[PDB]
């Protein structure tokens, strides 16, 4: 390997010891007598010094030849001096530069010029070389390793389901039609179904985080035609509440790793993430509709709650409970899916929920529907053909037991979580309406 | 929640403490002057014994209504005892019929029936409530954890591509060609030219974990049309030996954790998993084609390795080097991607390498062409359109670090790490050239 330590892997220890760094030119300042060489990391930036007496001839004139971001390798002794601004610098014994770059650059990695999403987008490469983009996808990864955590130590088995799909869908379109030879297929937009069908195999508690494809034909700033979805599925439950309870906690837990760990991204990102206050509070689409309504958004009992209402309830939950997540529960039946079970007693409303992340949808779910007899009334009820889901209804008949779940929406989760204005901002190649490339 | 202990999760240090237990009714014995009730977890049995002089009347009468694969919970005490056959017995005290069973069922879960694998894959829900199949299942999700935790533990960042692309990256067919919108597009078969364009982003080290697809006309026993990828790539090396020696240790933390935390899965399975002997021994493709020729296996230089060659090779590899797995590298360049880098020294052979486990290749990779003319000239040699490329040779303008990874089929991994017979037995719905549903 080209270096032995990052930015952040040198400390005290090391003092005085040969170590080797390697990255892209950040700055070369020339003062004559002494010279300047600082290397970018993923890390951060380390400063190579070059006292004319101290270092090889030829080592002082290659320096100022370097140009921006050229990737460089540097062997050296570690000095700790207060007079580095980052503590330590290195004396440089070889300095071999492994590539040299164009110029000029796509984006100006040094943050002066602001570029148009767009221009990033096609140059990612050069995007994440600004630390406040390279701070989100950290914090992704982090995420993913949290959220991931969260199910092992609790029991959550990983499964993985069909991305190619032939069998029928409550939905209907946004479905990227597809031909499997003779055959003609989707992708799917949600294991919904075949999650829901291995909760009659005993797995009982599991999990799935793959990417769903919707071809919806306008662009927004909260969801792309391809996506990372974060779904689970809980058998044995009694009540949505249980899943309710758990997606909470694993939300906490996914806010609460990216506060102790990405503590310097969320620094660079100029932002204080909140500490999760459990449990977050529940509020009744009744009593949702009437805040609402109260706001002079008339939603009429029976339609979802918009877009504009979903962003004045995350207001107005954000100044009268500083509640930046709450749930939205108890749906008109009318309104969810026909496998989500309903209040046996109040069979207008359902057990079904949704996770607000900064007044905008992270997550949707609740219990479903185990009953066959029940569950294909249901289906008939929304107009569907029993016959279309067989393959999924012959789970239901030999021993299915109670069981809900969710789908977390990873972006989402993320691009709410940094209070992010765009979407496109937490993925690194964005699917659109009009983007296909790179 | 119905139940507070899988089968499993029942000690000692619970004895004569009330406990809920629940699964699928296994067993029962209507004896009249005493009820025994056995009940299925993902876990294992657990057996319930109600006398008549010491369990309700109603419960009593309830037991002998009970049929097969019925879903029950039972909440009662635990009772330490050589009498019974698994260390325990449950004493009832409530039990609750939450679901009832068809008959008959789609398959035998006792397994005295045998079934065609293709009614198995028909009937998952069913198939996983064998101990065989779910231990598969175990390990497999064993598997992705190991192998993210050794990802982690080394550096590395997760990332995540995307699977519509229209970039026609090596080609011929075997790819699935979609419409993305206007557009034509195609379903990735590799994140290969995307993991290489953020080597330039200074993540330096990633990986990626997702579905990749690929139209292959002809049914097998080692592929599937759709299928799970290990995706690694990292940035300063200085041969494609760093890159072997980290996929070689990632296998065998992989291998070593299902031998830890599977003991039992492995018994269920009756198969004892080999411990990882590092290093794993590194065959040129001369040599391999030499030791071949010993073998009566004449392939001539430039030609691939075919399966009987793999075979006698891994078979060779096994009794004369008790290496179970092994590297096949130095390969002749001409059967090799225009994105490996070749011996500059020897232009014949590439820097690229392949992954062999129990005779069947389960990874491979190498270190890249990371200079932009060299790579844009090799585009050109493979009767390729540099220009088709732009999104992807941009990256290697403006610094970019020398490079290399590997991809891991996860489902060959997993079938070559337990020895089975076909590869759909470690997919739950596999996708064939003639399987599309479920």
């Amino acid at each position: 390997m080209y270096r032995t330590h990052y930015s952040s892997e040198i400390t005290e220890e090391l003092n005085g010891q040969k170590v080797k760094v390697a990255g892209w030119v950040w700055e070369v300042k020339d003062l004559g007598g002494i010279k300047f060489l600082w290397i970018r990391d993923r890390d951060g930036i380390v400063q190579i010094t070059a006292p004319k007496k101290k270092v090889d001839p030829e080592l002082f004139k290659l320096i100022p030849k370097l140009r921006s971001e050229d990737v460089v390798a540097v062997e050296g002794v570690v000095n700790f001096t207060p007079k580095a601004k980052l503590g330590f610098e290195i004396l440089p014994e070889k300095i071999v530069v492994l590539n040299r770059a164009e110029t000029p650059l796509p984006l100006d990695p040094t943050g002066k010029v602001k570029a148009e999403l767009d221009t990033r987008l096609d140059n990612r490469f050069m995007d994440l070389r600004r630390p406040e983009v390279m701070a989100i996808f950290k914090i992704r990864s982090s995420v993913f390793k949290a959220v991931r955590d969260f199910f092992h130590e609790n029991g959550f088995i990983e499964i993985h389901t069909p991305k190619i799909i032939a069998t029928a869908t409550e939905g209907g379109t946004e479905l990227f039609p597809m031909k499997y030879f003779e055959e003609d297929a989707f992708l799917a937009q949600s294991p919904q179904l075949y999650k829901q069908i291995m909760m009659a195999s005993g797995l009982d508690r599991v999990y799935e985080i793959a990417p769903i494809f919707r071809a919806e034909e306008h662009n927004t700033t909260r969801h792309l035609n391809e996506a990372w979805s974060i779904d689970s599925e809980m058998a044995f439950i009694e009540d949505e509440e249980e899943v309710m309870s758990f997606l909470e906690r694993l939300v906490a837990h996914a806010i609460n790793y990216v506060r102790e760990h990405n503590a310097k991204e969320l620094d660079i990102l100029n932002f204080e993430l909140e500490e999760p206050k459990l449990p977050f509070p529940r509020v009744s689409y009744d009593k949702a509709l009437e805040i609402l309504g109260d706001l002079g958004k008339e939603i009429p009992w029976g339609e979802d709650i918009d877009t504009e209402g979903e962003r004045l309830l995350g207001k107005y939950m954000m100044e009268n409970e500083n509640a930046p997540l709450y749930f939205l529960y108890q749906y008109p039946s009318e309104a969810k899916p026909f496998y989500i079970m309903k209040y046996d007693n109040k069979p207008e409303i359902c057990r079904a929920f949704d996770l607000e992340y900064r007044g905008v949808e992270i997550s949707s779910g609740g219990q479903r529907e185990h009953r066959h007899d029940i569950l294909v009334e249901q289906i008939k009820e929304k107009g569907l053909n029993p016959e279309s889901f067989e393959f999924y209804l012959k789970a239901f008949r030999y021993g299915m037991p109670p069981h809900g779940g969710f789908g977390l929406g990873a972006e989402r989760l993320i691009k709410q979580m940094l209070d992010l204005p765009n979407i496109r901002e937490v993925i690194l190649f964005p699917r659109d309406r009009r983007r296909l490339t790179p």
